[PDB]
């Protein structure tokens, strides 16, 4: 997690200068203290009156980037030198001597106070504690690619209008940057009836004209300064995916307007370039959590229902007769659902054979090139007849290049007139071209598939579903394959030929790959291989010592009824077996020549052969150093469960009463070892140990409770 004192991620401030020493330490005669200086005192007075660790070490990364923003453009300032110590400390604080590597990649990212590095920490210490899988390395192959992550922030810092009223996305801090642009827009036909010279006294016009038609609504310029409410996404697909050209009848004036703040960005990232400071810090940490959220939705995913289904390799020649009508009907009366292609001809398709799909089940029309976070709602309105979808209707005629018909209107059209319930399923964050890499196809996919799953879904309603095929199937994906939308849904993937046959999508099992990945410089793995922390504190018995009467009821527990008897006879032979008790020891590490001899008179008394245990453990000694101490048990197993034996506890601080050798589940043997013992972050590896690897066997290095070196 962790915290405290003893979890190697408590994020302490022992090491961490207070505002106060850093005046002594900056000092510079005759040189007050200036803005850039101020930001930096007032960030650190935050970070040492921060008490929740995820927020201090979230501030911690904010104050980095300060202190290189003040580098970069103040390289001169004597103030430095006691600045770069400063910027040590904090990455001392958070980065342990062993998280090296994990740290040259999480600080490469630029903007280290955009929310990444404290997105990507977190997910670091909960992987290395091993509370969480495997997710760290891909998270940041995420953010090296992402093209708002990993870009150098150059947007707009400064203040929003009160006046505005809408919230607040991009922003062109300069009107006059519209006028150093390649293209002359107050030239073009037909601009001419227009009386303007450049292309920001357009500006003006361009949104007059775009908001009498209920367009570009969110935008306004204030004193010089040019204020977007709408999203990236939502403006490509409605004013240019391409495009319209022409006209007509979503017209010339937003695409101008589009047009010309694509030249302005120029080699940028568009958000890079225009975003406020505000929301480029909310993207980055909400594409983080919504691309974790699609990692785990493919995490351990089972093909076995769909392939019983669907898989079968003759499935293909299966599609079909077969016979049109006795299929469809298999998709909404056994299937519930089947998938399209995102193509005019499926749509021409499942538009000809609409009479049969109604005539039963048919409920749900979803298709994924429409946006839900956008136009949700003015589909309803549409569904209500009430031409207040000025957006929908954008996208829809950029959807089908130019419509009449159809045929994605038609679609929604036949939806309305049929009373057939229409939904989008796309997610526009990160829905612009190109897509060049896995991981921006990834997050896109995801999202799609985390409304699918979500507001489909009925349990009531059968559906159809229209999608790109790069969305049905199978794609590469982190560590794993990321099943496709059709997998999720348990329907089958069809698409439909230029002849106008239509059967089934295989899903190739080379699309069910990993993403070629090449390895972070010097990874070190995070998560420890083999065996777990037992927890990041020191332990301690919750009351007295335990006693014969306190393990009583701990062992069973379990999971079974008795059994339980045929626990008990097999225990009190164990203990009254004379020569089980002959072997018994009180000797430090006296664990190591015993746990074999128990194993050994384990066998001959037929008791099955258990893997055995191991407990490592801190132990504070003198100054700030800490030594290693480690127990071993034989066990024997039983009915999917492990029960320890371990004729050597005595070893530790016990109370008088209880008896000489100890029996309990390894779980329970592993706690109760380490809190009589008061251990400091124990480590438990479910495998007995032997002279040799028992004595060289300690926690990880990184569990090894630390101050920093310079207090």
């Amino acid at each position: 997690l962790g915290g405290s004192p003893y979890s190697p991620f408590r994020i302490g401030l022992e090491g961490v200068w207070t505002p106060e020493v850093l005046k002594a330490r900056a000092s510079v005669i005759g040189k007050p203290i200036g803005e850039s200086y101020k930001r930096i005192l007032a960030k650190l007075q935050r970070i040492h009156n921060s008490n929740i660790l995820d927020e201090r070490q979230g501030l911690m990364h904010e104050l980095m980037e300060l202190i290189d923003l003040y580098e970069e453009s103040q390289p001169s300032s004597e103030r430095l030198n006691a600045f770069r110590e400063l910027r040590t400390q904090l990455e001392k604080a958070l980065y342990l001597p062993e998280m090296e590597a994990l740290k040259k990649q999480i600080l490469q990212i630029p903007n280290k106070g955009s929310g990444a590095a404290r997105f990507l920490l977190r997910t670091a210490m909960n992987e290395m504690a091993g509370k969480t899988s495997e997710s760290t390395a891909d998270l940041i192959r995420f953010a090296l690619q992402d093209t708002v992550i990993s870009a150098p922030f150059r947007g707009y810092a400064g203040a929003i209008p009160e006046a505005i009223d809408f919230p607040v996305k991009y922003v062109i801090e300069d009107i006059s940057v519209f006028d150093k642009i390649q293209t002359n827009y107050w030239e073009l036909p037909a601009y001419e009836s227009w009386n303007e010279g450049s292309n920001s006294a357009l500006l003006p016009g361009l949104l007059r004209e775009s908001q009498s038609k209920g367009m570009l609504s969110k935008c306004r310029i204030i004193e010089n300064s040019l204020y977007i409410g709408h999203s990236y996404e939502e403006m490509f697909y409605s004013i240019s995916p391409y495009s319209n050209q022409v006209g007509g009848p979503y017209e010339l004036y937003p695409f101008t307007f589009f047009s010309m703040l694509q030249e302005v960005q120029g080699d940028l990232g568009f958000e890079q370039a225009f975003a406020t400071r505000n929301f480029f810090n909310t993207l980055v940490s909400d594409r983080l959590s919504l691309m974790e959220n699609t990692m785990l939705l493919t995490e351990s995913f089972d093909y076995t229902p769909w392939d019983a289904i669907y898989g079968d390799i003759n499935y293909d020649e299966q599609f079909a007769a077969m016979s049109i009508n006795e299929r469809i009907e298999k998709c909404m009366n056994t299937y519930r659902g089947v998938a399209f292609q995102n193509s005019s001809k499926s749509i021409d398709f499942f538009l000809n054979n609409l009479t049969t799909f109604i005539d039963n089940g048919l409920t749900e029309i979803a298709i994924s090139d429409l946006p839900y976070d956008i136009v949700q709602q003015e589909i309803s309105q549409f569904l209500q007849g009430s031409n207040e979808w000025k957006t929908l209707d954008a996208m829809l005629f950029n959807l089908d290049k130019g419509d009449i018909n159809g045929a994605f209107r038609k679609l929604l059209q036949s939806a309305k007139d049929n009373n057939i319930k229409f939904r989008a399923i796309g997610h526009s964050d990160n829905s612009v071209p190109p897509f060049n890499n896995p991981y921006k196809s990834l997050y896109y996919k995801g999202n799609i598939i985390a409304e699918a799953i979500e507001k489909l879904d009925r349990e009531g309603q059968k559906f159809v579903v229209f999608a790109d095929s790069s969305l049905l199937n199978s794609t590469p994906g982190t560590g794993r394959p990321m099943p496709g939308l059709v997998q999720y849904l348990k329907i089958p993937a069809t698409v439909v030929d230029s002849d106008g046959a239509w059967q089934f999508l295989p899903d190739v099992a080379s699309s069910r790959v990993p993403i070629e990945v090449t390895e972070l410089e010097n990874w070190q793995v995070l998560t420890p291989p083999q065996g777990k922390i037992l927890g990041l504190k020191q332990f301690k018995l919750t009351a007295g010592f335990p006693t014969e009467q306190s393990r009583l009821p701990l062992l069973e527990n379990s999971v079974s009824e008795d059994l339980r008897e045929e626990l008990m006879q097999k225990i009190d032979a164990i203990k009254n077996d004379v020569k089980m008790n002959s072997l018994v020891s009180m000797e430090a590490g006296s664990c190591d020549s015993v746990s074999p001899k128990v194993a050994a008179r384990l066998k001959d008394m037929g008791l099955e052969a258990g893997m055995g245990a191991s407990i490592t453990w801190w132990r504070r000694e003198g100054g700030m150093e800490f030594s290693h101490q480690m127990h071993t048990t034989a066990s024997f197993k039983f009915a999917g469960k492990e029960f320890a034996v371990d004729a050597s506890h005595l070893q530790f601080v016990h109370d008088q009463l209880d008896t000489t050798i100890l029996i309990l589940p390894v779980d329970d043997w592993a706690l109760e070892i380490a809190q009589r013992n008061r251990a400091i972050n124990p480590f438990v590896e479910y495998v007995s140990k032997t002279g040799n690897m028992l004595a060289l066997f300690m926690p990880p290095l990184f569990t090894k409770p630390r101050l920093t070196r310079a207090l």
